[PDB]
């Protein structure tokens, strides 16, 4: 009986195996747009993904990750509230069983159909494993997805899901350009938080974009066809793999815009 999102191993049970679940800087949180502070000292984000090298896509049992080669500064995030260079290692999504839920972060209590997380780690720490043990170890770019028009840049991802239907399956996934997943504007909210899945370490600097991207009902429907289970085990659709909002606990959310 390990963690999951079902009735018996869901987010509400995680604190038993991971006490930090009830910690002081847990994520996600609800972003109250009228309480967030405009901080003009925040620089614009600098996303250099031109030399990104995707390597494979994997179904790990709780979501699907697209992994990148992070052995060099090929795809990096700088600027904003960050000190130093953060390398992109993987990206994944959080989605629901219905279009009205799925995102982890909420804006004025509004839930989106899904949320994309682009995970980066601070290079001063040498590797992802060391970075997660530091308060400024990770930088995660969060992007909301709403249902409407199709996103062409996401179709390549949608088309291969069939080959990694169950837990443990992986497939080569080269030459995917993550720049096709970015919205027009890079305005954002930022606050110090944690990973939203166990081990739930409080090593993340969250950068949540104001502008969501649109995907079609057909694209999100294919996400819902994935399984939490491994091949040959009873089928459990991979849906609602999101953690609900946690207490802000006197943290302050800053906005790069007004
Ligand atoms: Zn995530």
């Amino acid at each position: 009986h390990h963690w999951g999102y079902g009735k018996h191993n869901g987010p509400e049970h995680w604190h038993k195996d991971f006490p930090i679940a009830k910690g002081e800087r847990q994520s996600p949180v609800d972003i109250d747009t009228h309480t967030a502070k405009y901080d003009p000292s925040l620089k614009p984000l600098s996303v250099s993904y031109d030399q990104a090298t995707s390597l494979r896509i994997l179904n790990n049992g709780h979501a699907f990750n697209v992994e990148f080669d992070d052995s060099q500064d090929k795809a990096v995030l700088k600027g904003g509230p960050l000190d130093g260079t953060y390398r992109l290692i993987q990206f994944h999504f959080h989605w629901g069983s219905l279009d009205g839920q799925g995102s982890e972060h909420t804006v004025d209590k509004k839930k989106y159909a899904a949320e994309l997380h682009l995970v980066h780690w601070n290079t001063k720490y040498g590797d992802f494993g060391k970075a997660v043990q530091q308060p400024d170890g990770l930088a995660v770019l969060g992007i909301f997805l709403k249902v409407g028009s199709a996103k062409p840049g996401l179709q390549k991802v949608v088309d291969v899901l069939d080959s990694i239907k169950t837990k443990g399956k992986s497939a080569d996934f080269t030459n995917f350009d993550p720049r096709g997943l970015l919205p027009e504007s890079l305005d954002y909210w930022t606050y110090p938080g944690s990973l939203t899945t166990p081990p739930l370490l409080e090593c993340v600097t969250w950068i949540v974009l104001k502008e969501p991207i649109s995907v079609s009902s057909e694209q999100v429907l294919k996400f819902r066809k994935l399984n939490f289970n491994g091949e040959g085990e009873p089928e459990e659709l991979m849906v609602d793999n999101w953690r609900p909002a946690q207490p802000l606990k006197n943290r302050q959310i800053k906005a790069s815009f007004k």
